[PDB]
């Protein structure tokens, strides 16, 4: 069963999404819009020729963002902004007073830290009310490397000394460094807790980088301080060097691209810290891609990946972070996806997203497995799936696909959504449901697009050895230059249809509905019930079963040693079909949780590997 990237210990799917959702909210609100030149300015002018101008946006900002210097009056006021958006995500600060707390705060209601040697830290404490003004549930947000705009430099040494004495300092050090910077704030917030009747359990903790870090550290010190009241608190940690996995309290998530995310084993420097280190932990995200300039960029990394390599440090800023898990976060395919599921996000410049492909590089990582995902952007994107099963979601704007082999699924969202074959139309098999076009390779791997107008090919000939042509995608046929050209297919629609194969018909859709498919004696059809619970009735031999998403509850007969069945986008991890199976009398049912298909009067034994696929 999936549980989600971001699932959490034993909380449900709908309850960790929301918890993820709480901590990078929180975990982005610490660094106060630091970050909003940089953003700006690399969208606008990029990693490359125009590079020397993102830096100068990075640091005074425009009339439209706020670089890292305070006090320039043509900025905007990026500090409100942050405000805004941490309250509309539910949360509001809590004051020192509320808390009775004595040590140090600033006038935005930031903590300090309150160790000599720890004095730059900084901790924001808030909370979530009901619609009765109620307190219902506390976050503490831990700060990366950086401070307040008007002490900037100054903050950020004393946060360097931290982070070098993390990784070349004393042993324990990682795992002292909220004790000592938040010890007594954690007491007070303790007691508020329970002064209001929550426990542990109502606390999300969050942070980025060395917040991250600091996250961890407070999960490695909550079975036995602070009355041990923290101990069941959630902890979700952003792109954090070290992680504590002792008890499973933590899940560390972060981009694999990223130098700074997971740089330390455990706490402890090693041989892969100051290069590429993807051994993959058991608390993290261990495949997510930040799909960047920079990532793109062949020339870029002619130089080694390092986190000694100040470049590489594009991945690691909060902005895309917030952006980018965000969008995986509200993915049409979250559902089908698991903590180490490779994921590709989108974060490319308006210079290089009109002519840049987004794709699995598998640069500076261990070899990818399993499904591939990759997200677009609200923009106007080109997206690439390679030879393997790909999941394709191109949200807003009008975005191209190509895809290089075996099983898929493409959401091209809003906007004129374009699928590139990059070959010859007769080397594909196409049909179209009236909704989802479907494709067929000449392995015959298969396609399922939704939100597809225009199906492009390459075409030859004798005199010209490329043309790109393009087909509209209509209820009757594609059209073209050419022509209509009808789709080999019966179609059904919302109700509960009969259908019978013509000699020619290749597919058979059922749609919405309970419907009965009825093949012919010629075979080498394919079935597509649809939603809805439909009759299949296999005749003659090489014909396929397909099933994707909720397929509902179907029956089938006729099931013989040379037909197949396909199975793109359901229920379950298993790559197994025995996993699935259930012999009842004369029946196998294979079992997709909402979802199942009875194969009339077949047994188990009689399936071989090669009629089976699970994408
Ligand atoms: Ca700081
Ligand atoms: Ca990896
Ligand atoms: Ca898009
Ligand atoms: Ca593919
Ligand atoms: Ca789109
Ligand atoms: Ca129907
Ligand atoms: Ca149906
Ligand atoms: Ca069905």
């Amino acid at each position: 069963s999936h549980m989600g990237i971001f699932s959490y210990k034993d909380l449900d799917e709908n309850a960790s999404k929301a918890l993820f959702s709480d901590a990078l909210a929180i975990s982005t609100y610490a660094y106060h819009n630091i970050d909003n030149g940089f953003d700006e300015g690399y969208h606008q002018t990029g990693f490359g020729l125009g590079l020397p101008l993102t830096l100068i946006t990075a640091l005074i900002g425009s009339t439209q963002s706020q670089g890292g210097l305070p006090g320039l009056p043509w900025n905007p006021d990026s500090e409100q902004a942050a405000q805004e958006a941490v309250n509309n995500a539910g949360w509001s600060v809590i004051s020192a007073t509320q808390l009775g707390y004595a040590g140090k705060t600033d006038a935005r209601g930031t903590y300090y830290g309150e160790t000599a040697g720890y004095t730059t830290a900084q901790a924001e404490v808030l909370g979530k009310y009901d619609s009765e003004g109620n307190l219902t549930a506390i976050g503490i947000s831990f700060r990366g490397t950086s401070g307040p705009r008007e002490s900037l430099i100054g903050d950020t040494i004393g946060d360097v000394i931290n982070d070098l004495l993390a990784g070349f300092g004393p042993k324990g050090y990682a795992d002292g460094y909220t004790l000592k910077a938040f010890g007594n704030l954690l007491g007070d917030v303790a007691k508020f807790a329970q002064a209001h009747g929550l426990s542990g359990e109502d606390v999300v903790v969050s942070g980025h980088s060395l917040g991250g870090l600091a996250v961890n550290s407070m999960a490695a010190q909550s079975d036995a301080n602070w009355g041990g009241f923290y101990a069941q608190s959630n902890y979700v940690a952003f792109a954090s060097p070290t992680q504590y996995e002792a008890g499973g309290k933590v899940i560390n998530i972060g981009y694999e691209n990223d130098p700074v995310f997971r740089a330390l084993d455990g706490t402890s420097l090693t041989l892969p810290s100051l290069g590429v280190h993807d051994a993959p932990h058991t608390s993290a995200t261990n495949n997510i891609v930040n799909f960047n300039d920079h990532y793109a960029s062949d020339a870029w990394n002619l130089l080694p990946f390092s986190i000694l390599n100040i470049p590489t440090w594009l991945s690691h800023l909060p902005f895309f972070y917030q952006d980018g898990l965000m969008r995986v976060l509200n993915s049409e395919f979250y559902s089908l996806t698991d903590k180490d599921s490779t994921i590709i996000v989108s974060n490319l410049s308006n210079v290089t997203r009109g002519n840049t492909w987004v794709e699995d590089l598998n640069r500076n990582a261990e070899t990818h497995s399993g499904p591939t995902f990759i997200i677009g952007s609200d923009g106007n994107d080109l997206i690439k799936g390679g030879k393997g099963n790909d999941y394709l979601e191109g949200r807003d704007g009008d975005d191209i696909f190509r895809d290089a082999g075996g099983y898929n699924l493409i959401a091209g969202g809003k906007g004129h959504n374009i699928f590139d074959t990059q070959q010859a139309l007769k080397n594909t098999e196409v049909a179209y449901d009236g909704n989802t076009l479907y494709l067929r390779d000449a392995k015959g791997g298969i396609t399922l697009a939704d939100d597809i107008s225009t199906l492009r090919s390459k075409e030859t000939s004798w005199l010209i050895f490329n043309k790109e042509v393009d087909h509209q995608v209509t209820a009757a046929g594609l059209k073209s230059d050419s022509g209509l050209k009808a789709y080999a297919a019966a179609t059904g629609g919302d109700g509960d249809d009969v259908l019978q194969a013509r000699s020619h018909d290749a597919w058979l859709f059922g749609n919405a509905g309970n419907d009965t498919l009825i093949g012919h004696a010629g075979g080498n059809l394919t079935f597509v019930g649809g939603s809805g619970d439909d009759i299949l009735k296999g005749v003659g031999n090489g014909n396929t079963f397909l099933f994707s998403g909720d397929f509902g509850r179907d029956q089938l007969y006729g099931f013989n040693a040379s037909d197949k069945l396909v199975f793109i986008g359901t229920e379950g991890a298993s790559g197994n079909i025995r996993d699935y199976a259930t012999q009842q009398n004369d029946d196998l049912v294979l079992a997709f949780g909402h979802s199942q298909v009875t194969l009339i009067g077949v047994s188990l034994d009689h399936i071989s590997t090669d009629q089976v696929v699970l994408a």
